[PDB]
Protein backbone atom coordinates (compact mmCIF):
# COMPACT_ATOMS: atom_id res chain seq x y z
CA UNK A 1 0.00 0.00 0.00
CA UNK A 2 1.63 3.39 -0.99
CA UNK A 3 0.01 5.44 2.04
CA UNK A 4 2.16 3.06 4.26
CA UNK A 5 5.07 3.25 2.38
CA UNK A 6 4.76 6.76 1.74
CA UNK A 7 4.38 7.41 5.77
CA UNK A 8 7.55 5.44 6.42
CA UNK A 9 9.44 6.68 3.53
CA UNK A 10 9.31 10.32 4.42
CA UNK A 11 10.03 9.56 8.39
CA UNK A 12 13.45 11.40 8.29
CA UNK A 13 12.45 14.26 6.42
CA UNK A 14 8.69 15.21 8.43
CA UNK A 15 10.39 14.27 12.16
CA UNK A 16 12.93 16.99 10.64
CA UNK A 17 10.67 19.36 9.29
CA UNK A 18 7.84 19.32 12.05
CA UNK A 19 10.75 19.59 15.07
CA UNK A 20 12.66 22.70 13.28
CA UNK A 21 13.34 25.40 15.39
CA UNK A 22 11.01 27.70 14.34
CA UNK A 23 7.68 25.57 14.13
CA UNK A 24 9.05 24.21 17.89
CA UNK A 25 9.45 27.93 19.28
CA UNK A 26 5.67 29.03 17.72
CA UNK A 27 4.12 26.14 18.79
CA UNK A 28 5.53 26.70 22.63
CA UNK A 29 4.84 30.37 22.75
CA UNK A 30 7.75 31.63 22.42
CA UNK A 31 7.01 33.94 19.20
CA UNK A 32 3.96 35.89 18.29
CA UNK A 33 0.90 36.46 16.03
CA UNK A 34 3.55 38.23 13.91
CA UNK A 35 5.81 35.12 13.24
CA UNK A 36 2.51 33.00 12.37
CA UNK A 37 1.38 36.05 10.09
CA UNK A 38 4.75 35.39 8.09
CA UNK A 39 4.42 32.05 7.88
CA UNK A 40 1.03 32.43 6.63
CA UNK A 41 1.90 35.06 4.43
CA UNK A 42 4.42 32.43 2.57
CA UNK A 43 2.30 29.79 2.84
CA UNK A 44 -0.14 31.92 0.71
CA UNK A 45 2.92 32.30 -2.12
CA UNK A 46 3.29 28.66 -2.21
CA UNK A 47 -0.40 27.24 -2.27
CA UNK A 48 -1.00 29.41 -4.77
CA UNK A 49 1.86 27.62 -6.99
CA UNK A 50 0.85 24.00 -5.54
CA UNK A 51 -3.15 25.32 -6.45
CA UNK A 52 -1.85 25.84 -10.10
CA UNK A 53 0.05 22.60 -10.10
CA UNK A 54 -3.23 20.52 -8.64
CA UNK A 55 -5.41 22.22 -11.50
CA UNK A 56 -3.27 21.07 -14.54
CA UNK A 57 -2.98 17.93 -12.82
CA UNK A 58 -6.78 17.64 -12.14
CA UNK A 59 -7.89 18.65 -15.44
CA UNK A 60 -5.21 16.20 -17.36
CA UNK A 61 -7.63 13.55 -15.96
CA UNK A 62 -5.21 12.02 -13.28
CA UNK A 63 -5.65 11.34 -9.51
CA UNK A 64 -9.08 13.21 -9.70
CA UNK A 65 -11.11 12.00 -6.63
CA UNK A 66 -7.60 12.58 -4.72
CA UNK A 67 -7.62 16.23 -5.79
CA UNK A 68 -10.74 17.28 -4.19
CA UNK A 69 -10.81 20.95 -4.96
CA UNK A 70 -12.62 21.40 -1.01
CA UNK A 71 -8.75 21.25 -0.07
CA UNK A 72 -7.86 24.23 -1.66
CA UNK A 73 -6.33 27.20 0.71
CA UNK A 74 -5.50 29.82 -1.01
CA UNK A 75 -8.38 31.78 -1.35
CA UNK A 76 -9.37 30.44 2.34
CA UNK A 77 -5.56 32.05 3.29
CA UNK A 78 -5.60 35.27 1.37
CA UNK A 79 -8.94 36.18 4.03
CA UNK A 80 -6.90 35.36 6.65
CA UNK A 81 -4.27 37.49 5.61
CA UNK A 82 -6.65 40.26 5.40
CA UNK A 83 -7.96 39.55 8.66
CA UNK A 84 -4.32 39.31 10.63
CA UNK A 85 -2.34 42.82 8.53
CA UNK A 86 -5.89 44.63 8.44
CA UNK A 87 -5.55 45.36 5.19
CA UNK A 88 -4.78 44.09 1.79
CA UNK A 89 -1.10 45.82 2.25
CA UNK A 90 0.18 42.27 2.08
CA UNK A 91 -0.06 41.43 -1.77
CA UNK A 92 2.25 43.93 -2.78
CA UNK A 93 4.66 43.59 0.30
CA UNK A 94 5.38 39.95 0.43
CA UNK A 95 7.43 38.08 -0.98
CA UNK A 96 9.22 34.89 -1.57
CA UNK A 97 11.71 33.93 1.04
CA UNK A 98 14.46 32.10 -0.42
CA UNK A 99 13.41 28.52 0.11
CA UNK A 100 9.59 29.66 -1.10
CA UNK A 101 11.56 30.14 -4.74
CA UNK A 102 13.05 26.89 -4.84
CA UNK A 103 9.65 25.15 -3.51
CA UNK A 104 7.70 27.56 -5.92
CA UNK A 105 10.21 26.87 -8.87
CA UNK A 106 9.79 22.92 -8.11
CA UNK A 107 5.59 23.44 -8.11
CA UNK A 108 5.70 25.57 -11.21
CA UNK A 109 7.84 22.58 -13.02
CA UNK A 110 5.46 20.11 -11.88
CA UNK A 111 2.45 22.42 -13.21
CA UNK A 112 4.18 22.85 -16.86
CA UNK A 113 5.21 18.87 -17.14
CA UNK A 114 1.74 18.40 -15.76
CA UNK A 115 3.73 15.59 -13.62
CA UNK A 116 1.11 13.80 -12.05
CA UNK A 117 3.04 11.47 -9.42
CA UNK A 118 5.02 14.42 -8.11
CA UNK A 119 2.19 16.91 -7.73
CA UNK A 120 0.31 14.17 -5.37
CA UNK A 121 3.61 13.97 -3.44
CA UNK A 122 3.12 17.71 -2.93
CA UNK A 123 -0.65 17.06 -2.23
CA UNK A 124 0.26 14.73 0.54
CA UNK A 125 2.43 16.81 2.18
CA UNK A 126 0.84 19.88 2.35
CA UNK A 127 -2.87 18.69 2.81
CA UNK A 128 -2.90 15.64 4.49
CA UNK A 129 -0.58 17.67 6.97
CA UNK A 130 -2.87 20.12 7.06
CA UNK A 131 -6.12 17.76 7.79
CA UNK A 132 -3.93 15.95 10.25
CA UNK A 133 -2.81 18.76 12.56
CA UNK A 134 -4.52 21.59 11.67
CA UNK A 135 -7.01 21.50 14.74
CA UNK A 136 -3.48 21.15 16.64
CA UNK A 137 -1.75 24.29 15.28
CA UNK A 138 -4.63 26.31 15.33
CA UNK A 139 -5.10 25.76 19.17
CA UNK A 140 -1.82 26.73 19.77
CA UNK A 141 -2.25 29.82 17.86
CA UNK A 142 -5.27 31.10 20.19
CA UNK A 143 -3.45 29.77 23.16
CA UNK A 144 -0.25 31.13 22.48
CA UNK A 145 -1.34 34.19 20.61
CA UNK A 146 -5.04 35.13 20.91
CA UNK A 147 -5.53 34.49 17.04
CA UNK A 148 -9.17 35.24 16.19
CA UNK A 149 -10.58 31.98 14.97
CA UNK A 150 -11.81 33.94 11.92
CA UNK A 151 -8.69 34.38 10.90
CA UNK A 152 -7.19 30.64 10.97
CA UNK A 153 -10.09 29.77 8.16
CA UNK A 154 -6.54 28.28 6.51
CA UNK A 155 -6.96 25.70 8.99
CA UNK A 156 -10.84 24.72 8.60
CA UNK A 157 -12.02 22.95 5.93
CA UNK A 158 -16.12 23.90 5.16
CA UNK A 159 -16.87 21.22 2.71
CA UNK A 160 -15.34 18.32 4.70
CA UNK A 161 -18.28 16.53 7.88
CA UNK A 162 -16.00 14.59 9.45
CA UNK A 163 -11.99 14.96 9.14
CA UNK A 164 -11.14 11.38 10.08
CA UNK A 165 -13.09 9.91 8.21
CA UNK A 166 -11.82 12.08 5.44
CA UNK A 167 -7.86 11.21 6.40
CA UNK A 168 -8.97 7.78 5.89
CA UNK A 169 -10.32 7.96 2.64
CA UNK A 170 -7.94 10.30 1.09
CA UNK A 171 -5.08 7.21 2.35
CA UNK A 172 -7.38 4.85 0.53
CA UNK A 173 -7.04 6.91 -2.88
CA UNK A 174 -3.62 6.71 -2.35
CA UNK A 175 -3.33 2.85 -2.21
CA UNK A 176 -5.67 2.66 -5.43
CA UNK A 177 -3.77 4.66 -7.44
CA UNK A 178 -2.56 3.36 -10.44
CA UNK A 179 1.30 3.66 -10.92
CA UNK A 180 4.39 2.15 -12.74
CA UNK A 181 7.13 1.21 -10.27
CA UNK A 182 8.66 4.43 -12.09
CA UNK A 183 6.18 6.63 -11.34
CA UNK A 184 5.28 5.02 -7.81
CA UNK A 185 9.01 5.57 -6.95
CA UNK A 186 9.08 8.87 -8.46
CA UNK A 187 6.13 10.12 -5.76
CA UNK A 188 8.09 8.56 -3.16
CA UNK A 189 11.60 10.39 -3.88
CA UNK A 190 9.16 13.67 -4.59
CA UNK A 191 7.09 13.55 -1.22
CA UNK A 192 10.75 13.37 0.50
CA UNK A 193 11.46 16.39 -1.38
CA UNK A 194 8.68 18.00 -0.49
CA UNK A 195 8.83 18.10 2.89
CA UNK A 196 12.39 19.26 2.82
CA UNK A 197 11.28 22.18 0.73
CA UNK A 198 8.86 23.07 3.86
CA UNK A 199 11.62 22.38 6.27
CA UNK A 200 13.76 24.88 4.77
CA UNK A 201 10.94 27.67 4.71
CA UNK A 202 10.75 27.36 8.29
CA UNK A 203 14.63 27.69 8.24
CA UNK A 204 13.83 31.06 6.68
CA UNK A 205 11.42 32.12 9.12
CA UNK A 206 13.24 31.65 12.50
CA UNK A 207 16.71 33.44 10.84
CA UNK A 208 17.76 36.26 12.89
CA UNK A 209 14.91 35.71 15.99
CA UNK B 1 -13.75 29.70 39.29
CA UNK B 2 -11.06 31.78 36.86
CA UNK B 3 -9.64 34.23 39.60
CA UNK B 4 -8.53 31.07 41.57
CA UNK B 5 -7.36 29.21 38.87
CA UNK B 6 -5.62 32.15 37.82
CA UNK B 7 -3.94 32.62 41.13
CA UNK B 8 -2.64 28.52 41.01
CA UNK B 9 -1.59 28.83 37.30
CA UNK B 10 0.59 31.77 38.10
CA UNK B 11 1.98 30.71 41.57
CA UNK B 12 5.52 29.92 40.60
CA UNK B 13 6.19 32.92 38.24
CA UNK B 14 4.81 35.49 40.92
CA UNK B 15 6.99 33.66 43.33
CA UNK B 16 10.02 34.25 41.57
CA UNK B 17 9.10 37.18 40.85
CA UNK B 18 8.11 39.03 44.00
CA UNK B 19 11.27 37.80 45.42
CA UNK B 20 13.56 38.96 43.16
CA UNK B 21 16.44 40.70 44.97
CA UNK B 22 16.33 43.88 43.38
CA UNK B 23 12.70 43.90 45.29
CA UNK B 24 13.90 42.15 48.24
CA UNK B 25 16.47 44.54 48.79
CA UNK B 26 14.68 47.58 47.94
CA UNK B 27 11.87 46.42 50.54
CA UNK B 28 13.73 45.73 53.52
CA UNK B 29 15.69 49.11 52.94
CA UNK B 30 19.13 47.99 51.69
CA UNK B 31 18.83 50.46 48.88
CA UNK B 32 17.05 53.87 48.79
CA UNK B 33 15.50 56.95 46.44
CA UNK B 34 17.80 56.63 43.62
CA UNK B 35 16.61 52.80 43.19
CA UNK B 36 13.12 53.34 43.85
CA UNK B 37 13.13 56.35 41.48
CA UNK B 38 14.95 53.87 38.56
CA UNK B 39 12.08 51.06 39.26
CA UNK B 40 9.05 54.04 38.54
CA UNK B 41 10.72 55.51 35.51
CA UNK B 42 11.04 52.16 33.90
CA UNK B 43 7.68 51.30 35.58
CA UNK B 44 6.30 54.48 33.82
CA UNK B 45 7.49 53.35 30.37
CA UNK B 46 5.34 49.84 30.51
CA UNK B 47 2.32 51.74 32.35
CA UNK B 48 2.68 53.72 28.97
CA UNK B 49 1.71 51.19 27.13
CA UNK B 50 -0.49 48.92 29.24
CA UNK B 51 -2.74 51.65 29.20
CA UNK B 52 -2.80 52.14 25.30
CA UNK B 53 -3.27 48.41 25.45
CA UNK B 54 -6.12 48.89 27.96
CA UNK B 55 -8.05 51.96 26.09
CA UNK B 56 -7.76 49.26 22.49
CA UNK B 57 -9.44 46.50 24.72
CA UNK B 58 -12.13 48.78 26.41
CA UNK B 59 -12.72 50.54 23.45
CA UNK B 60 -13.00 47.43 21.64
CA UNK B 61 -15.79 46.32 23.89
CA UNK B 62 -14.13 43.72 25.86
CA UNK B 63 -13.91 43.31 29.66
CA UNK B 64 -15.74 46.93 30.47
CA UNK B 65 -16.24 46.77 34.40
CA UNK B 66 -13.41 45.39 34.73
CA UNK B 67 -10.70 48.08 32.85
CA UNK B 68 -11.84 50.99 35.02
CA UNK B 69 -10.25 54.40 33.80
CA UNK B 70 -9.70 54.93 37.84
CA UNK B 71 -6.69 53.02 37.61
CA UNK B 72 -5.23 54.78 35.26
CA UNK B 73 -1.65 54.92 36.50
CA UNK B 74 0.41 56.98 34.01
CA UNK B 75 -0.44 60.67 34.12
CA UNK B 76 -0.10 59.98 38.43
CA UNK B 77 3.32 58.11 37.90
CA UNK B 78 4.75 61.27 35.77
CA UNK B 79 3.90 63.33 38.90
CA UNK B 80 5.75 61.17 40.64
CA UNK B 81 8.62 61.22 38.76
CA UNK B 82 8.97 65.10 38.26
CA UNK B 83 8.96 65.31 42.31
CA UNK B 84 11.26 62.31 42.56
CA UNK B 85 13.46 64.02 39.85
CA UNK B 86 13.05 67.61 40.07
CA UNK B 87 12.27 68.26 36.74
CA UNK B 88 10.90 67.01 33.83
CA UNK B 89 14.46 66.03 32.65
CA UNK B 90 13.88 62.37 32.89
CA UNK B 91 11.33 62.13 29.79
CA UNK B 92 14.31 63.29 27.53
CA UNK B 93 17.01 60.93 29.61
CA UNK B 94 14.90 57.72 30.58
CA UNK B 95 15.40 54.55 28.23
CA UNK B 96 13.94 51.23 28.37
CA UNK B 97 15.59 48.17 29.83
CA UNK B 98 16.21 45.16 27.64
CA UNK B 99 13.14 43.16 29.65
CA UNK B 100 11.63 46.73 29.37
CA UNK B 101 12.24 46.79 25.75
CA UNK B 102 10.68 43.39 25.79
CA UNK B 103 7.71 43.56 28.43
CA UNK B 104 6.72 47.06 25.93
CA UNK B 105 6.90 45.14 22.97
CA UNK B 106 4.29 42.55 24.14
CA UNK B 107 2.30 44.91 25.10
CA UNK B 108 2.26 47.04 21.96
CA UNK B 109 1.40 43.76 20.12
CA UNK B 110 -1.51 42.95 22.75
CA UNK B 111 -2.49 46.24 21.53
CA UNK B 112 -2.35 46.01 18.47
CA UNK B 113 -3.96 42.24 17.74
CA UNK B 114 -6.82 43.87 20.22
CA UNK B 115 -6.12 40.90 22.36
CA UNK B 116 -8.79 41.27 25.39
CA UNK B 117 -7.97 37.99 27.20
CA UNK B 118 -4.11 38.67 26.83
CA UNK B 119 -4.89 42.24 28.29
CA UNK B 120 -6.97 41.11 31.54
CA UNK B 121 -3.96 38.90 32.36
CA UNK B 122 -1.83 41.78 32.23
CA UNK B 123 -4.35 44.36 33.86
CA UNK B 124 -4.35 41.62 37.15
CA UNK B 125 -0.67 41.52 37.35
CA UNK B 126 -0.14 45.21 37.27
CA UNK B 127 -2.78 46.41 38.99
CA UNK B 128 -3.97 44.07 42.03
CA UNK B 129 -0.70 43.91 42.78
CA UNK B 130 -0.51 47.85 42.73
CA UNK B 131 -3.59 47.37 45.11
CA UNK B 132 -1.98 44.85 47.43
CA UNK B 133 1.95 44.64 47.28
CA UNK B 134 2.15 48.43 46.48
CA UNK B 135 0.96 49.52 49.72
CA UNK B 136 3.29 47.89 51.66
CA UNK B 137 5.96 48.95 48.80
CA UNK B 138 4.99 52.56 49.04
CA UNK B 139 4.83 52.39 53.34
CA UNK B 140 8.15 51.02 53.15
CA UNK B 141 9.48 53.60 50.53
CA UNK B 142 8.31 56.38 53.30
CA UNK B 143 10.06 54.50 56.18
CA UNK B 144 13.34 52.81 55.01
CA UNK B 145 13.90 56.02 52.90
CA UNK B 146 11.97 58.74 54.25
CA UNK B 147 10.50 59.08 50.45
CA UNK B 148 8.10 62.16 50.46
CA UNK B 149 4.15 60.12 50.03
CA UNK B 150 3.64 63.51 47.76
CA UNK B 151 6.00 61.54 45.35
CA UNK B 152 4.28 58.19 46.07
CA UNK B 153 0.83 59.26 44.00
CA UNK B 154 1.33 56.42 41.95
CA UNK B 155 0.18 53.83 45.26
CA UNK B 156 -2.88 56.05 45.79
CA UNK B 157 -5.81 55.27 43.69
CA UNK B 158 -8.53 58.02 43.51
CA UNK B 159 -12.17 57.45 43.91
CA UNK B 160 -11.25 54.17 45.25
CA UNK B 161 -12.43 54.22 48.76
CA UNK B 162 -11.89 50.40 49.91
CA UNK B 163 -9.22 48.13 48.63
CA UNK B 164 -10.58 45.05 49.89
CA UNK B 165 -13.83 45.41 48.44
CA UNK B 166 -12.50 46.27 45.28
CA UNK B 167 -10.33 43.62 45.00
CA UNK B 168 -13.30 41.19 46.14
CA UNK B 169 -15.09 42.91 43.39
CA UNK B 170 -12.19 42.82 40.93
CA UNK B 171 -11.95 38.92 41.23
CA UNK B 172 -16.02 38.27 40.96
CA UNK B 173 -15.28 40.17 37.61
CA UNK B 174 -13.04 37.79 36.61
CA UNK B 175 -14.89 34.53 37.71
CA UNK B 176 -18.08 35.68 35.52
CA UNK B 177 -15.70 37.13 32.56
CA UNK B 178 -17.17 34.85 29.52
CA UNK B 179 -14.11 33.37 27.49
CA UNK B 180 -14.13 30.03 25.10
CA UNK B 181 -11.68 27.47 26.30
CA UNK B 182 -9.12 29.12 24.00
CA UNK B 183 -9.12 32.57 25.22
CA UNK B 184 -8.97 30.96 28.95
CA UNK B 185 -6.16 28.93 28.37
CA UNK B 186 -4.58 32.48 26.65
CA UNK B 187 -5.44 34.51 29.78
CA UNK B 188 -3.59 32.11 31.86
CA UNK B 189 -0.52 31.49 29.71
CA UNK B 190 -0.26 35.37 29.70
CA UNK B 191 -0.21 36.06 33.07
CA UNK B 192 2.84 33.92 33.79
CA UNK B 193 4.19 35.45 31.29
CA UNK B 194 3.26 38.50 32.63
CA UNK B 195 4.80 37.93 36.18
CA UNK B 196 8.35 36.65 34.25
CA UNK B 197 7.94 40.70 32.53
CA UNK B 198 8.22 42.39 35.71
CA UNK B 199 11.02 39.75 37.31
CA UNK B 200 13.14 40.33 34.40
CA UNK B 201 12.51 43.94 34.98
CA UNK B 202 13.45 43.64 38.40
CA UNK B 203 16.98 41.54 37.18
CA UNK B 204 18.32 44.56 35.15
CA UNK B 205 17.52 47.12 37.71
CA UNK B 206 19.78 45.38 40.00
CA UNK B 207 22.63 45.12 37.36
Amino acid sequence: GLAVELKQSTAQAHEKAEHSTFMSDLLKGRLGVAEFTRLQEQAWLFYTALEQAVDAVRASGFAESLLDPALNRAEVLARDLDKLNGSSEWRSRITASPAVIDYVNRLEEIRDNVDGPALVAHHYVRYLGDLSGGQVIARMMQRHYGVDPEALGFYHFEGIAKLKVYKDEYREKLNNLELSDEQREHLLKEATDAFVFNHQVFADLGKGL
